[PDB]
């Protein structure tokens, strides 16, 4: 088992030293939570897990104006697949202020997404494979998270 | 089912877990500070602990700046400390990251794997087994190597 820490600046991606596969965990830690940021474009913040070929295994997008969290997948060159949505962004982060956590458990057939202690969705995968990269995309002007998000992975668990 | 539990532990206090930590689970203590020049411990500057339901120290992690060592031990509820394990050079274990730190403990059933940031500092073979039902972060606000409040995050139901 191993722990790897990644400091992801908004709008950048990072290659994992240890891949995230079935049974592994990744948590994105934000040192802030601004639910008063302007409207997204259309997204305020997104956190992604990528396969080796660049496919979006899991795309999580936070939209304040549409008051929704979107979950989807996409082939590197393909179009967004079947979009999953969950309403009320504020409610998902309820309980903890000034910071937040977004954890993704890779259960093989699904990705379990948890905001702080709340499981927001049991996402049935649309694309499978190990996660080799991660990204945090947003602007300094409208992101709901801190300018740098710390991603921590716990691997070798299985 | 797998779950995430968040606990804010103020220096010198303990918390009872909503979900116990057992084989295959993980606990990580997050500190928003790192003071390798804190006062003199007596002898501990900071300790992070995992307890069984009966009060036993499943794992006692003590950071000592002056003795420059991190100690690992266990003890039954009202018994003597058992066989101590040592890791010399505190600063070295936290090398690479400043201003903060994290201490992760993997419960591997037969051993506790302790990792400081990304570095595994010890494969601690348990002297006492059982589920972890409480955690503690002990220190004075003046001589702790960590922040006044440490955030413990547990990942459970993994197995």
């Amino acid at each position: 088992q191993g722990v790897n820490i990644y400091n992801i600046s908004a709008g950048t991606s990072v290659d994992l030293a240890a891949p995230v596969t079935t049974g592994d965990i990744v948590t994105f830690f934000s040192s802030a939570l601004n639910l008063n940021a302007g409207a997204g474009n259309p997204n305020n913040t997104t956190a992604n897990l990528f396969a080796e070929n660049g496919a979006y295994l899991l795309h999580i997008a936070f939209r304040l104006q549409e008051n929704v969290i979107i979950f989807n997948s996409r082939q590197p060159d393909g179009p967004w697949l079947v979009e999953q949505r969950v309403s009320d962004v504020a409610n998902q982060f309820a309980g903890i202020d000034g910071k937040a956590m977004v954890t993704v458990f890779d259960h093989g057939d699904k990705y379990q997404v948890v905001i702080n202690e709340k499981t927001v969705i049991q996402y049935t995968k649309q694309i499978s494979g190990l996660t080799s990269s991660l990204s945090y995309n947003a602007t300094e002007e409208t992101s709901i998270f801190s300018t740098v998000v710390e991603a921590v992975t716990y691997t070798g668990l299985a």
